[PDB]
């Protein structure tokens, strides 16, 4: 790689090691549209498996950002609209509060305070329907954001109700590998368990456990290098060959609400480039970024915009990973660790090197 982007990238990288105390890490770097992966440390402690650019890491919340194309896709097959009432694709859904709460409400965070996590006593889908009929919006449709699993979660389930297929068997075939991310995975299979990490919380290894809609909101496991291939597709949408997938990625996107700096898209949350590292690093402390925040409708939503920062933070017990791009610099970073850091301290280093290269 250019002597540039492997000293700015150590130079931040292994401080932030070292500070963090974060066993293992993957990194890649878009640059100019090319790939450049960097590794550190261990995937396994005990045994002493390096991290390498096969290595597997639980992506967290960053899954959500699948999800979000994945719903894009199924919009462009014309399958589901976002202007769909969530009782269309769920008639059982029968609780008054419903009514006007939108497939767009749940994939944004808007649809009225729906809860950060589906509790855990959630396990059957007659349990996930009460969970849903009983809960009681605390503000009208559309009128705050409130970043919530079971939010986003229902919507990646009831997306892909028309096609018929399990939320796995779709996101494999519609997005995984038209991508060619054959090594991204809702579940591991078995003979890839020796590039699964070990996430690591308290000097305990551990693997994010089963949960309600789990696949659509925080699911995903995968490599470096499927992951700077998620980049490049995000980055440069058109050069995808299936139709409604290139469209779905579009879409996901798009600007849907703002809050502050900030704007939503499926998945994807966007800001305006140039940015200001602060306006990002602090608004990625989940302080803010977990708050309940008055937003502003975008009518209608406007287009990918190529001059904007678009990333996503995601968590488990044990990992934490982080994805930032500049479409208009053909520039991105992913950065893979298998410890759950601070996001204000992610979004510092990805900065540092992103502006470092433009």
């Amino acid at each position: 790689a250019p002597q540039q982007i492997n000293d700015i990238v150590h130079r931040t990288i292994t401080p932030l090691i070292e500070q963090q105390k974060i066993p293992g890490m993957a990194v890649a770097v878009i640059y100019q549209g090319k790939p450049y992966y960097f590794t550190w440390g261990y995937a396994d402690i005990a045994k002493k498996q390096p991290v390498t650019q096969q290595t597997l890491f639980e992506l967290g919340s960053v899954s959500k950002t699948f999800t979000g194309v994945l719903g894009g896709d199924a919009i462009a097959r014309g399958e589901i609209k976002l202007s769909d009432p969530t009782t269309k694709y769920w008639p059982e859904l029968t609780a008054k509060q419903w009514n006007g709460i939108t497939l767009l409400h749940l994939a944004t965070y808007t649809a009225g305070g729906l809860p950060l996590q589906v509790p855990d006593e959630v396990k059957s889908s007659s349990d996930l329907l009460r969970f849903y009929q009983n809960w009681q919006p605390a503000w009208a449709p559309g009128t705050q954001r409130l970043y919530a699993n079971s939010s986003i979660g229902l919507f990646g389930a009831l997306a892909v109700k028309p096609s018929g297929l399990s939320f796995e068997q779709a996101m494999q075939t519609r997005v995984f590998q038209p991508l060619k991310l054959n090594h991204t995975w809702i579940n591991v299979p078995p003979a890839e368990e020796k590039n699964y990490a070990w996430g690591y919380r308290e000097g305990k290894a551990v693997h994010v456990s089963p949960g309600a809609l789990d696949a659509e909101a925080y699911g995903v496991k995968s490599t470096i290098e499927d992951m700077a291939r998620w980049v490049q597709s995000n980055l440069k949408p058109l050069d995808i060959n299936e139709k409604t997938l290139q469209q779905g990625i579009q879409l996901a996107q798009s600007r849907y609400w703002q809050t502050g700096d900030m704007y939503q898209g499926l998945g994807w949350e966007m800001l305006d480039w140039p940015v200001n590292p602060d306006s990002i690093i602090n608004g990625s402390d989940n302080k803010i970024a977990l708050a309940a925040r008055p937003v502003k409708a975008i009518t209608p939503p406007t287009p990918a915009v190529r001059a904007s920062w678009v990333h996503k933070t995601g968590a488990t017990g044990g990992f934490g990973s982080y994805v930032a791009f500049i479409p208009e610099k053909e520039l991105g970073i992913v950065m893979l660790a298998n410890k759950n850091y601070p996001n204000p301290a992610r979004v510092d280093a990805a900065w540092q090197i992103l502006n470092a290269l433009q």
